[PDB]
């Protein structure tokens, strides 16, 4: 079976929906069902609040085996609002076996307000170079802006 | 500067062009002056002879900095004569801090005689998942079976 976690510890849950529970967006390298049919669950998804300056991501590769990741987008569609979302890891790394946080940072300029609409392209990659995971095709994300 | 380095160690060497010397490809993450004009280089490159079954390269990633290695193609142009050459490293991942040998094979398949055009075609990536270094556009190279 599959060893790669990502999900959203129960603190940075909290803090995003008022629910303390983490939210597992991948479990044993598979994408957790709620995401399957992605559209229906973007409907689920408000646009992050005003409060939020960046969010904590959990990930891990909890066996031998060798993973990769990669941004392939870090894109904000509205540059005035918001600058290009951030990453605090380089842009082509190996997932750690010790489980690590992410902070993907959406840097409000306050020249302007309103909701930016952003991008966070990621794939996975396995030691044969094959793409086992990535960020759903054409997924936009929302960022209130004030 | 560049940290990669990528050579064919003295006894490799001599086995294949009788001089006990290590062959520079790469040094300092800078290809070896001899490959810039790599058409001129590819005629000073004899077809592999008969009694060399494997070949042994040595890589390092001297320094702090993660590079990431990947073979897009390892190809054999005569499956009939030579099947794909073959690397004892996996497809995609990091090129060592401590150097170490990567053993390219090339299987002729002994149902057939002359001289099989392969591919090894590997891109050497940054952390920032820009190619830095690469097989030279369309290489090909060349392996005497009998
Ligand atoms: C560090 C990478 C972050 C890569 C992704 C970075 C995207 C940055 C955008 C952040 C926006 C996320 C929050 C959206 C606003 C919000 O409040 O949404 C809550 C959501 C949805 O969760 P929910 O509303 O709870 O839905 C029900 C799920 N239950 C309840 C059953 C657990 O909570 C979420 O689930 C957020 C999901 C965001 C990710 C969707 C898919 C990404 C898949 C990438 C796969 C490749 C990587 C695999 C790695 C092993
Ligand atoms: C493990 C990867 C092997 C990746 C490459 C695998 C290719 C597998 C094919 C093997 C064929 C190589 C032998 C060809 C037959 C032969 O006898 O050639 C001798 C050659 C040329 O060397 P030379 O004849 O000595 O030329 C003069 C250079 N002086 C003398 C100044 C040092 O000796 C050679 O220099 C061989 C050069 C073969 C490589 C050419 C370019 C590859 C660049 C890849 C860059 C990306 C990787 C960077 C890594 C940090
Ligand atoms: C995000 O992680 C950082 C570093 O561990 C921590 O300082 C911060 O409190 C975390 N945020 C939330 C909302 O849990
Ligand atoms: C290639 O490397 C292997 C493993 O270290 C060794 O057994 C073999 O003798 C080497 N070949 C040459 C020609 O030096």
């Amino acid at each position: 079976t599959g060893s790669l976690y990502l999900w959203i510890d129960a603190h940075q849950a909290r803090v995003l929906i008022g629910f303390e529970e983490d939210i597992l967006i991948v479990s044993e390298g598979k994408m957790a069902p709620f995401t399957h049919d992605f559209r229906k669950a973007q409907q689920r998804m408000p646009a992050i609040p005003v409060n939020i300056h960046s969010m904590n991501f959990t990930w891990q590769a909890a066996g031998q085996a060798e993973y990769f990741y990669e941004f392939l987008s870090l894109r904000s569609l509205d540059k005035g609002i918001m600058a290009d979302p951030t990453v605090n890891v380089p842009l082509l790394g190996t997932v750690p076996h010790k489980a690590s946080v992410v902070q993907v940072g959406f840097p409000c300029l306050g020249k302007q307000d309103g909701v930016a609409a952003f991008e966070v392209d990621v794939i996975v990659m396995n030691s044969e170079g094959n793409t086992i995971l990535k960020t759903p095709q054409n997924a936009i994300f929302f960022k209130t802006c004030q």
